[PDB]
Order: C-alpha cells, then structure tokens, then sequence
C-alpha cells in the first residue's frame, strides 16, 4: 500500500520559493497521526525543506529520491529511482510536487487537507497531483485552525 499525504491551498499549490506558504500546526500534528511508525518517501527538496529539528522525522523511516551519486542524508535511506523506494507494504509520499506526479500511479490512498486560502498559482510553484475519476472521495467537515485558516481533511481511495 503506497499513500500520498499533502495539503495544498484550493488553487492546488503546495510549495513556493520552496516552503509551504502558509502556517497550519494541525494539519502537521494530522500528518504525525498519519504517518508515525510508518516508511515515508520524499523527493530531495522536500528533505532539505524540513526543519533540522526534524530531519529525519522521528519514528518513521526516512525514504530520500535524488539522482545524486553520494548524496547526503543523515538519518535517511538516499535511493535513486522510485522502486527502490517503494519496497515497503505501508509507505507514505510526503512530497514535493515531482515525486507526487511520479509517484500517484502507484497510490492506492490519498489524504489531502484543503486550505482555504485565497492563493492563485503562480509560475514555479509546487503543484498537487490532481486526481481523476479513478478515485472515490470522503470529505472531511470545515474546521477554523488557530492560525485563522479554515481547512478540511479529504481521504480518497482506490483499489
Ligand atoms: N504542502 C505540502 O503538503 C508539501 C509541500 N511541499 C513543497 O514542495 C516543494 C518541493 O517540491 P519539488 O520542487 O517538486 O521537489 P521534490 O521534493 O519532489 O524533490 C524533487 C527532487 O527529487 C529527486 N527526484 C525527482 N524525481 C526523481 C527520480 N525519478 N529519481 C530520482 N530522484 C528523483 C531529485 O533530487 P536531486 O535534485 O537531488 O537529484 C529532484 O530534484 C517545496 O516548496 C515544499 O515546501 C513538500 C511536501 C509537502
Ligand atoms: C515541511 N514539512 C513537510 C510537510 C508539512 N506539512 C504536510 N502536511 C501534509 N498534510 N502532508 C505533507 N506531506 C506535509 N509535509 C514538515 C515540517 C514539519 C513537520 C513536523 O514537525 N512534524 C512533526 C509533528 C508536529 C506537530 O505535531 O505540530 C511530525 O512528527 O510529524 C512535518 C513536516
């Protein structure tokens, strides 16, 4: 079982400048719950986009993709191609927008949360997979976070 864990504003961005941008602890404590005890994958760029505090996420093993020889990730399985990175039963794509396009075709399970945030896309940006009719879909009620944001929580599935 391959999932994939994001949260994108509804205009579908998830990354800009190389950070998310905007500030929502419960959708971080909501990816906690998801992915503790479990493999996670994550593109290059979304490993040095971690907080050093939390690089490699504790309780979980860290799963690095970069076409980098001997490139360096402490605490973390460096791995070049998506097979050799999708070897566990219950692994979890954390990002960023390349490895979620390389790595949809391969999903059984999303859980996306939604911001609602007025943030049109703009050139460059990482962007969320968008997501076809081979997906069946529960969503999640409104809920305001401190930070101000509303979002809401999406689990979709697929056999
Ligand atoms: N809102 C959210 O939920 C999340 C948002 N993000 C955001 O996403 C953005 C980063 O996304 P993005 O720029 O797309 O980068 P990625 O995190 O997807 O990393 C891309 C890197 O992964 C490696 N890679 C890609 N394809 C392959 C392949 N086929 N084989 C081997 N290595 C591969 C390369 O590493 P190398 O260059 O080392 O070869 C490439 O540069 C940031 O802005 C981040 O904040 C990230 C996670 C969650
Ligand atoms: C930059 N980043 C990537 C990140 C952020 N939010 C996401 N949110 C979702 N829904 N999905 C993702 N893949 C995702 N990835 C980060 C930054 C911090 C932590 C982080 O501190 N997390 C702690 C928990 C912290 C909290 O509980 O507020 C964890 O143990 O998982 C996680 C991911």
């Amino acid at each position: 079982m391959v999932g994939l864990i994001w949260a994108q504003a509804t205009s579908g961005v998830i990354g800009r400048g190389g950070d998310i941008p905007w500030r929502l602890p419960e959708d971080q404590a909501h990816f906690r719950e998801i992915t503790m005890g479990h493999t996670i994958v994550m593109g290059r760029r979304t490993w040095d986009s971690l907080p050093a505090k939390v690089r490699p996420l504790p309780g979980r093993r860290n799963v690095v993709l970069s076409r980098q020889a001997d490139f360096m990730a402490s605490g973390a399985e460096v791995v070049g191609s998506l097979e050799e990175a999708l070897t566990s039963p219950e692994t979890w794509v954390i990002g960023g927008g390349q490895v979620y396009a390389l790595a949809l075709p391969y999903a059984t399970r999303c859980e996306v949360t939604e911001v609602d945030i007025g943030l049109p896309r703009e050139a460059g940006d990482a962007l969320a997979p968008v997501l076809d009719e081979t997906w069946r879909g529960e969503t999640g009620e409104w809920r305001f976070s401190r930070s101000g944001l509303r979002y809401r929580l999406y689990s979709y599935h697929r056999s």
